[PDB]
């Protein structure tokens, strides 16, 4: 539902994900990143799949957040992609993707893959 | 660097990707695929890191696709995370994450990855 | 340490892992895994690297396991890439890959990726 | 299938992989690197799957290398995970993960992942 989705959340780091579904499948926020070359809140847009998931099966989604903002530029973007699990404790479980733009000698080494769980506090 | 990435651009698989980078960030547009319980065009999200402009990197970019529309719902969604190069022959390189929504039980196998090389040819 | 890593490990979805981390840096053993179109052991062989760690730093490995022993054959293999980090509570964090083999079509969806936490019980 | 995977690989950033696949599952040989903290030959050892023969699938298997000889300790590991399919030309097409042994406080960044294709040329 895109309510549930709805809210803050913060994940085993120590970030904050503040996100908004929007009736049509949109996900946008900002995301407040505790690692990295990160200052501040970032701009995040992502997408979720408006699931009649009578499974007790999750929803689907995903989105991105590209490391620049008025303060600091990483060159890099991060991509999550997981499920939203609701219930008394919800859940967003991940796996993301982080990218560094390189030169094309070192695109070998230019990605990063990791995994968050997101706990929800607030809508 | 910023403004070429807007186009069409075409993937290995036949899957088609047009695009709009705004000035600010943004990536908007639609997915058509190739593959999958996909049916006609998806609505895409993204977003770039633009800044430097002087030889170098690619730049990062990242979008997401929900496999979702008035047709089809495989009630799954799509990542790709990459960098764009651009010069003579442009190209998107991503890796990319497909997850699957599950039941806890199955939860182990959701996500598939692999990787695809878009151009505009 | 080749000690350290040999052992009793079981994740959090009820699989074990018997390995003997050898002199040399390899790693040879036995998986018996919870999930999958897996029954029985199947043999594991991986490398570590024998790090001078005085760093408090994880000791890099990884192994792999072909799902296809005397009682059932999965046409697949999972690598997982990792660290140990030792202490009171030993745990081995990992990343996996699961390839199936497929035909040149499908080839695209042949690919799973997950994480695993191993916790140790014996040597 | 089988046999075939035996022989001398490259992959397109020059790297070289020695192999003898074993009647039995077992993969052994040497890799030697294009990239990285590397220097020379290193140690792999993995596993393929081997069975049906009849037209199909490729071959599933995996392999590690960590990095260290007696001339290099990158303090790493890398796993290759994929598929053999053997024709008039064979390849090994993979998606590896490389961890470093880093302290917990950066282990959220000690996997980096990308994908080799390998051939006999
Ligand atoms: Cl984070
Ligand atoms: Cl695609
Ligand atoms: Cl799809
Ligand atoms: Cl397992
Ligand atoms: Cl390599
Ligand atoms: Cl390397
Ligand atoms: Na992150
Ligand atoms: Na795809
Ligand atoms: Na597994
Ligand atoms: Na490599």
């Amino acid at each position: 539902a895109e309510a549930g989705i709805t809210g803050t959340w913060y994940n085993q780091l120590g970030s904050t994900f503040i996100v908004t579904a929007g009736a049509d499948g949109a996900l946008t926020g900002t995301y407040e990143s505790a690692v990295g070359n990160a200052e501040s809140r970032y701009v995040l847009t992502g997408r979720y799949d408006s699931a009649p998931a009578t499974d007790g099966s999750g929803t689907a989604l995903g989105w991105t957040v590209a490391w620049k903002n008025n303060y600091r530029n990483a060159h890099s973007a991060t991509t999550w992609s997981g499920q939203y699990v609701g219930g008394a404790e919800a859940r967003i479980n991940t796996q993301w993707l982080l990218t560094s733009g390189t030169t094309e000698a070192n695109a070998w080494k230019s990605t990063l893959v990791g995994h968050d769980t997101f706990t929800k506090v607030k809508p």
